[PDB]
RNA sequence: GGAUAGGAGAAGAUGAUGUAUAGUUUUAGAGCUAGAAAUAGCAAGUUAAAAUAAGGCUAGUCCGUUAUCAACUUGAAAAAGUG
DNA sequence: CAATACCATATTCATCATCTTCCCTATC
DNA sequence: TATGGTATTG
C-alpha cells in the first residue's frame, strides 16, 4: 500500500488529498464514537481544514503600552498629592477625597457634592473668576498675592497629567518678542555678504507674516511676494524656509556639485551645515546662524499665538485668546442667526443630533463636522466676514482641549508650572523645598532603552537595579543602572554568530569587519597583462599597497584607480584586465575614513595596538543612542585625543550589526599555521582562499573548530521568518500530515507534495523542511540521510496552467471544494512529473522549461506535434500516465460529493466587549466599568465576546413559589467570565441560577461546533445565541464549468467551441438555480430571500447569458458555508437572514469532528434532559 | 538546486520599549421668566475631576486582548495513546 | 418569537532589533 | 471588513 499526499496551504486553509500509484483517491470507512444508532462511516481521503486567521501581535502591544501609560499618569497625580498632603489637610482635609470621588453620584458621594470648595457659593464663583482652567493657570502664573492651595494643587496637576510631549531635547525659553529684529538682522548678513545685490526689507511686516497662523509654504510664499527680484528658491527664499521649518536645498544657489538639504530639527543640522560651509566658504556661516537666531523666535510661533513679553505664560495665554474669541463670535453668530434666518436657531443651538453649535459642545459633532456644518449657513448669510477666515484657517469658535494640542512640548508647561512655584514658593514653604521634585515629576521619563521597572514577573522586562529599592522619579539615576538596561535593551536582540554560536557578532562598521569584508574581496581579484599566460592572484604585498594607497585614501575604490594608481605608477604596466571586480569595489573602509576625519590621525588608525581601542569605541557608538551616555564610555579614551575630537566622536553614531563574530574573524587560527581568517585574506601564497573555503577546507582547522562549536514543533514554527497567519497553516498542515499518516496504519507516504498559496521562497522551504526531518529519520551505512519521502514543492501556477488547459476548473465561491482539488492536483502532477523526469528532483525535491508540462497533453503547438496516448520514464519504462484512464479518474475525483471540509473550531480571545463606554441605561445588558459603578447610574459596556458555550442541564426556580423546572439550554461564557467558570463551573452556574447541575453532562463548546438536524442539516456555532450554515453544496463538475466558461466569456478557435459549449448549455442555469432551490429548502431555511431570489432570476431571464452566470456567481453566497452575508443579484440587494436562536441544536446531534474530519465522535443531544 | 559573506537602491514581513493628543462616561460649573401642569419664550454652552479592559498576586511605578485548543484516557502543561 | 436596521475607539512621535525579495561580486 | 450584540417593531 504505497501513497502520496498532496497540501495546498493558505492563510484560511490547508487542503489535503491522499492519492495511490493510479493517481485514485481511498474511500474508507472509520469507527463513529458517541451514542447514536450509527457505529462506522465512509470517507474520502481528500478534505480541508478552513480556520480564521491568525493575528499579529500589535494591538495587544499597543494595549499593553496604553495600560503603563494610564498607570504611570495616575502614579505622576499620587506623586504630587503626597507632596501636598499635610499641608492640604490643614486646609481641606477632604479636598483629594472630593476629587477621587468626583465621578460619584450624590447618593454614593460620603462628602459634598462640590469638588473643589464643598460648598456651592465658592463654586458658582471660582467658575465665574476662571471660566477655563488657563484662566487660573495664567494668573498662578502672573499674580504676586498669595493664592489658596487647592488651585495651585489644580493648577500644578493639570500640567503634570497632561504634560505635552518630549520631541524636542534640551530647553527652549520662548520669545517672541525680536522676530522684526532678527529678521532684519538676518536680512543684514545677506547684503553682507552680497553688496552688490542687497535686499529692500523696509516696509515688510515680517512678524505678521511669519506668524501668520498659516502653513511653513504660505508664510514663504507671503515673505517672498514682499520682495522684488527675490524668488522663493533663490538663496534667502531658501534661507527663510529654513528658520521656518522646511527643508530646502542649497545646491543651486551655490552652484554646488551634488545636494546640500538642510533641517533644523534634525540631529544632523550641524554636519549639514559644516559640510555645506567647507564646500563654500566658513564666512557664510553668519548667515545661516542668523537663520537659526530668528527661528528661535519663531520655533513656537504656532503655538504660543500671544505675545511673550506680556506674560509668562504664553500658552495658557493662547488657551484664553481661543476663549475669548469664541465667545465673541458665538454672540456675533447668536445676534446674526437671529437677525438672518429666526428659523434653525433651534437646528444650531439647541439639536444635539444635529452638527451645529449643540452638537458641537453637547453632541458627537467633531470641530471638522461643525464647520462643513455651518459653511454654507455662514456664506448665505452677511455680516459673517472675518468668521470665514478664522474657519478657513481653522480657529473660529475654538475648544482648548483639542486634536491639534499635539504640538506642544512638555518644555512650555514646565515653564508655566516653574513659573507658578516661584511665585507661591515665598508663602508656602513645603513647595520651595519640594520645587524640584515637583518639576521632575513633570519631566522624568523612563528611557526607552529601560523598559518596564519590573522585579522578576515581566516576560517584557530587561531592566536591572543597582539596588533594591523602590524606583521614584528622584532616585530613578541612583537604583537603575542606565548602562548595563541599555546594553541588554540592544544586546537582547542581535544575533550570534551561526559559525561560534556563543559569540555576538560584530557592529556592522566594526572596522575590523571593513578589513574583513575588503580582504575577503581582494582576495579573488585576478589581474593579467601582455607578458602574462594566465590570471594570477594579488599577492599579500600587492594587496597591503592597495589597501594603503586606495582604500586607505579613498573611500571607494574604482577599477580605473586600481589600473591606473598602482599598476601604471607601481607595477609600470599600461594595459591590465582586471576580473573579479565589476567597475568599483564593493566592500569599502567606510569607518576608516569617519574616525580619520574626526581624530585626524592617521597613523593612530593604521598602529595595529590601537585596534582594540578603536573596536570598543564603534561599539560604544553602536551600542549606544543616548550622547550622554556614548560621552560617558568613550570618557576612557579621552586622554588619546583632544576635546574637538571627543565631541565630533560624540556627534558620531552608528547602528546595523554582522552577521559574524570578532573570535571568527580574527580569533580562531589554524593548528599547523597559527593564521587566522584575516590573516590569510591578508595573504594565502597563490591559493587567494577566502572565507568560505577557509572555513569548508578539511585541510585546516577552521572547519574542525566550526563543526565543535554547533526545540518542540510549536517553538520552532513560532520562530521561523513570516507572517503569523502563514505560521499557522504551516502548524495546521504539519499535524494534518500526522493525522493522514497515523490513517495509513503509521506507513509513510512515498511523496509530500506541498503547494503555498499567494520556488526559492524561504518559507515555503520551511514547510519543506519541517515536513522532511520530520518523514525522514534514519541514516544508512555511509552515515547519510535515508530520503524515505519526497518533499516536492510546487508552484501554483503549474496546477493553475493544468486545470485551464484541461478544463478542471475552479469557481472560488461556488463552495470550499477547491482547496482539496487543488491538494489532489499539486499530488497529482508532482507525482507524475517527478515519475516522467527523475533528474529534475534536485530541482524541486527538498535535500526546454517553456514545455515542461506537454507530456500530458497529446497535441502540442507551432509545432503540433504528436505524443503517444501512454507516456512512459524513459530509463525505467515504467507507466506514468494513461491519458485514456488516468484524466478520467481526475475527473471522477473532482466529482465526489463527499469532501472532508472542516471548521476548526476555537475559542474565542481578546478584548472583553466592545470598548465604547456607553450612557447609562435601563438594561441589564450594561457591563460595570467598576466593580461599584451600577451601569444604571454610571452606564457601562455591552456586547461581550462569548469565549464558549456550555451546554447546561440543570433546574431553575419558576414564579414566586420559586418551583424548580428542568431545562437545558446554551450559556454563554464570556471572555471576561471565563477563569471564573473554569475555576470553580457549579458555583458559577449555580450564581448565574441553575440549580442541581448535572456536571458530567457539561459540554464545552467552542465557537463553530457543528451539530445535524434533519435531512443532513447542519448548523456551526457562532455564538450562544447565534448559529452559522453548516452544509457545503457539493454542485457537479459540469455547472462548474459552464459557468466558467459563462462568466469569463472574453485566443484559439477552441475560445469559439468554449462559446459554443456556452450557448448550447443555457438551460444549465436553470438547473443550477433548481441545484440551489433544493439545497435552500433542505439546508438554508430562507423563504422570504429563496423568493426574492427566484423572482429577481424570473425578471433579469432575459438578460446576456455573461450577466446571468456572474449574478448566480453572486447568488451562491445564500448557500455557503459560514455565516450568512447579504448579496446582490443585478440590482436586487439580498439581505442576510440570521438564526437567532440555537434551541433547536439542544436536540440535535453534536460531531466532535477530528482535524481532518475523518474521524468522528456522535453525541445526541435529545437523549439529554 | 540549495547555502554563505558582501554591495546599490528600493519593496515588504515581524517583535519590543518609551512618550503625546483626543474620544467617551458620571459628577461639578445655582439656569431665568410665565405658568398647577403639559409647555412656551429667553439665557447659556469652550472647563475640570476620575475611569479608560472587570481586575490579579507575584504587590512590581508589575501583569491582564498575540501564539496554542475535536472527543475519550493519561497528563500541571506540553504532549502522548484510542479507530 | 422572528424581520430589521444600527454599531463597532482614534491619531501620534521617538529608539532599536530580526527576517524576505529583486539585481550584482566571490565562494561551499 | 464583517459578523455577532442590541434595541426596535411587529
Ligand atoms: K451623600
Ligand atoms: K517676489
Ligand atoms: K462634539
Ligand atoms: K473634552
Ligand atoms: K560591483
Ligand atoms: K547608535
Ligand atoms: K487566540
Ligand atoms: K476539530
Ligand atoms: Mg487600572
Ligand atoms: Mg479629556
Amino acid at each position: 500500500k504505497k501513497y502520496s499526499i498532496g497540501l495546498a496551504i493558505g492563510t484560511n486553509s490547508v487542503g489535503w488529498a491522499v492519492i495511490t500509484d493510479e493517481y485514485k483517491v481511498p474511500s474508507k470507512k472509520f469507527k463513529v464514537l458517541g451514542n447514536t444508532d450509527r457505529h462506522s462511516i465512509k470517507k474520502n481521503l481528500i478534505g480541508a481544514l478552513l480556520f480564521d486567521s491568525g493575528e499579529t501581535a500589535e494591538a495587544t502591544r499597543l494595549k499593553r503600552t496604553a495600560r503603563r501609560r494610564y498607570t504611570r499618569r495616575k502614579n505622576r497625580i499620587c506623586y504630587l498629592q503626597e507632596i501636598f498632603s499635610n499641608e492640604m489637610a490643614k486646609v481641606d482635609d477632604s479636598f483629594f477625597h472630593r476629587l477621587e470621588e468626583s465621578f460619584l453620584v450624590e447618593e454614593d458621594k460620603k462628602h459634598e457634592r462640590h469638588p473643589i470648595f464643598g460648598n456651592i457659593v465658592d463654586e458658582v464663583a471660582y467658575h465665574e473668576k476662571y471660566p477655563t482652567i488657563y484662566h487660573l493657570r495664567k494668573k498662578l502664573v502672573d499674580s504676586t498675592d498669595k493664592a489658596d492651595l487647592r488651585l495651585i494643587y489644580l493648577a500644578l496637576a493639570h500640567m503634570i497629567k497632561f504634560r505635552g510631549h518630549f520631541l524636542i531635547e534640551g530647553d527652549l525659553n520662548p520669545d517672541n518678542s525680536d522676530v522684526d529684529k532678527l529678521f532684519i538682522q538676518l536680512v543684514q548678513t545677506y547684503n553682507q555678504l552680497f553688496e552688490e545685490n542687497p535686499i529692500n526689507a523696509s516696509g515688510v511686516d515680517a512678524k505678521a507674516i511669519l506668524s501668520a497662523r498659516l502653513s511653513k509654504s504660505r508664510r514663504l510664499e507671503n515673505l517672498i511676494a514682499q520682495l522684488p527680484g527675490e524668488k522663493k528658491n533663490g538663496l534667502f527664499g531658501n534661507l527663510i524656509a529654513l528658520s521656518l521649518g522646511l527643508t530646502p536645498n542649497f545646491k543651486s544657489n551655490f552652484d554646488l556639485a551634488e545636494d546640500a538639504k538642510l533641517q533644523l530639527s534634525k540631529d544632523t543640522y550641524d554636519d549639514d551645515l559644516d559640510n555645506l560651509l567647507a564646500q563654500i566658504g566658513d564666512q557664510y556661516a553668519d548667515l545661516f546662524l542668523a537663520a537659526k537666531n530668528l527661528s528661535d523666535a519663531i520655533l513656537l510661533s504656532d503655538i504660543l499665538r500671544v505675545n511673550t513679553e506680556i506674560t509668562k505664560a504664553p500658552l495658557s495665554a493662547s488657551m484664553i485668546k481661543r476663549y475669548d474669541e469664541h465667545h465673541q463670535d458665538l454672540t456675533l453668530l447668536k445676534a446674526l442667526v437671529r437677525q438672518q434666518l429666526p428659523e434653525k436657531y433651534k437646528e444650531i443651538f439647541f439639536d444635539q443630533s444635529k452638527n451645529g453649535y449643540a452638537g458641537y459642545i453637547d453632541g458627537g459633532a467633531s470641530q471638522e463636522e461643525f464647520y462643513k456644518f455651518i459653511k454654507p449657513i455662514l456664506e448665505k448669510m452677511d455680516g459673517t466676514e472675518e468668521l470665514l477666515v478664522k474657519l478657513n484657517r481653522e480657529d473660529l469658535l475654538r475648544k482648548q482641549r483639542t486634536f491639534d494640542n499635539g504640538s506642544i512640548p512638555h518644555q512650555i508647561h514646565l515653564g508655566e508650572l516653574h513659573a507658578i512655584l516661584r511665585r507661591q514658593e515665598d508663602f508656602y514653604p513645603f513647595l520651595k523645598d519640594n520645587r524640584e521634585k515637583i518639576e521632575k515629576i513633570l519631566t522624568f521619563r523612563i528611557p526607552y532603552y529601560v523598559g518596564p521597572l519590573a522585579r522578576g514577573n515581566s516576560r517584557f522586562a530587561w531592566m536591572t537595579r543597582k539596588s533594591e529599592e523602590t524606583i521614584t522619579p528622584w532616585n530613578f539615576e541612583e537604583v537603575v543602572d542606565k548602562g548595563a538596561s541599555a546594553q541588554s535593551f540592544i544586546e537582547r536582540m542581535t544575533n550570534f554568530d551561526k559559525n561560534l554560536p556563543n559569540e555576538k557578532v560584530l557592529p556592522k562598521h566594526s572596522l575590523l569587519y571593513e578589513y574583513f569584508t575588503v580582504y575577503n574581496e581582494l582576495t579573488k581579484v585576478k589581474y593579467v597583462t601582455e607578458g602574462m599566460r594566465k590570471p594570477a592572484f594579488l599577492s599579500g604585498e600587492q594587496k597591503k599597497a592597495i589597501v594603503d594607497l586606495l582604500f586607505k585614501t579613498n573611500r571607494k575604490v574604482t577599477v580605473k584607480q586600481l589600473k591606473e594608481d598602482y599598476f601604471k605608477k607601481i607595477e609600470c604596466f599600461d594595459s591590465v584586465e582586471i576580473s573579479g571586480v565589476e567597475d568599483r569595489f564593493n566592500a569599502s573602509l567606510g569607518t576608516y575614513h569617519d574616525l580619520l576625519k574626526i581624530i585626524k590621525d592617521k597613523d593612530f588608525l593604521d598602529n595595529e595596538e590601537n585596534e582594540d581601542i578603536l573596536e570598543d569605541i564603534v561599539l560604544t557608538l553602536t551600542l549606544f543612542e543616548d550622547r550622554e551616555m556614548i560621552e560617558e564610555r568613550l570618557k576612557t579614551y579621552a586622554h588619546l585625543f583632544d576635546d574637538k575630537v571627543m565631541k565630533q566622536l560624540k556627534r558620531r553614531r552608528y547602528t546595523g550589526w554582522g552577521r559574524l563574530s570578532r573570535k571568527l574573524i580574527n580569533g580562531i587560527r589554524d593548528k599547523q599555521s597559527g593564521k587566522t581568517i584575516l590573516d590569510f585574506l591578508k595573504s594565502d601564497g597563490f591559493a587567494n582562499r577566502n572565507f568560505m573555503q577557509l572555513i569548508h577546507d578539511d585541510s585546516l582547522t577552521f572547519k574542525e573548530d566550526i563543526q565543535k562549536a554547533q526545540d518542540s514543533l510549536h517553538e520552532h514554527i513560532a520562530n521561523l521568518a513570516g507572517s503569523p497567519a502563514i505560521k499557522k497553516g504551516i502548524l495546521q498542515t504539519v499535524k494534518v500530515v500526522d493525522e493522514l499518516v497515523k490513517v495509513m496504519g503509521r506507513h509513510k507516504p512515498e511523496n509530500i507534495v506541498i503547494e503555498m498559496a499567494r520556488e526559492t521562497r524561504q518559507i515555503t522551504k520551511h514547510v519543506a523542511q519541517i515536513l522532511d526531518s520530520r518523514m525522514n529519520t534514519k541514516y544508512d551505512e555511509n552515515d547519510k540521510l535515508i530520503r524515505e519521502v519526497k518533499v516536492i514543492t510546487l508552484k501554483s501556477k503549474l496546477v493553475s496552467d493544468f486545470r485551464k488547459d484541461f478544463q478542471f476548473y475552479k469557481v472560488r465561491e461556488i463552495n470550499n471544494y477547491h482547496h482539496a482539488h487543488d491538494a489532489y492536483l499539486n499530488a497529482v502532477v508532482g507525482t507524475a512529473l517527478i515519475k516522467k523526469y527523475p533528474k529534475l528532483e534536485s530541482e524541486f525535491v527538498y535535500g526546454f522549461y517553456s514545455n515542461i508540462m506537454n507530456f500530458f497533453k497529446t497535441e502540442i503547438t507551432g509545432e503540433i506535434r504528436k505524443r503517444p496516448l501512454i507516456e512512459t520514464n524513459g530509463e525505467t519504462g515504467e507507466i506514468v500516465w494513461d491519458k485514456g484512464r488516468d484524466f478520467a479518474t481526475v475527473r471522477k475525483v473532482l466529482s465526489m460529493p463527499q469532501v472532508n471540509i472542516v471548521k476548526k473550531t476555537e475559542v474565542q480571545t481578546g478584548g472583553f466587549s466592545k470598548e465604547s463606554i456607553l450612557p447609562k441605561r435601563n438594561s441589564d445588558k450594561l457591563i460595570a466599568r467598576k466593580k461599584d459603578w451600577d451601569p444604571k447610574k454610571y452606564g457601562g459596556f455591552d456586547s461581550p465576546t462569548v469565549a464558549y458555550s456550555v451546554l447546561v442541564v440543570a433546574k431553575v426556580e419558576k414564579g414566586k413559589s420559586k418551583k424548580l423546572k428542568s431545562v437545558k439550554e446554551l450559556l454563554g461564557i464570556t471572555i471576561m467570565e471565563r477563569s471564573s467558570f473554569e475555576k470553580n463551573p457549579i458555583d458559577f452556574l449555580e450564581a448565574k441560577g441553575y440549580k442541581e447541575v448535572k456536571k458530567d453532562l457539561i459540554i464545552k463548546l467552542p465557537k463553530y461546533s457543528l451539530f445535524e438536524l434533519e435531512n443532513g442539516r447542519k448548523r456551526m456555532l457562532a455564538s450562544a445565541g447565534e448559529l452559522q450554515k453548516g452544509n457545503e453544496l457539493a454542485l457537479p463538475s459540469k455547472y462548474v464549468n459552464f459557468l466558467y466558461l459563462a462568466s469569463h466569456y472574453e485566443s484559439p478557435e477552441d475560445n469559439e467551441q468554449k462559446q459554443l459549449f456556452v450557448e448550447q448549455h443555457k438551460h444549465y442555469l436553470d438547473e443550477i438555480i433548481e441545484q440551489i432551490s433544493e439545497f435552500s429548502k433542505r439546508v438554508i431555511l430562507a423563504d422570504a430571500n429563496l423568493d426574492k431570489v427566484l423572482s429577481a432570476y424570473n425578471k433579469h431571464r432575459d438578460k446576456p447569458i455573461r450577466e446571468q452566470a456572474e449574478n448566480i456567481i453572486h447568488l451562491f453566497t445564500l448557500t455557503n458555508l459560514g455565516a450568512p452575508a447579504a448579496f446582490k443579484y443585478f440590482d436586487t440587494t439580498i439581505d442576510r437572514k440570521r438564526y437567532t436562536s440555537t434551541k433547536e441544536v439542544l436536540d440535535a446531534t453534536l460531531i466532535h469532528q477530528s482535524i481532518t474530519g475523518l474521524y468522528e465522535t456522535r453525541i445526541d443531544l435529545s437523549q439529554l434532559g
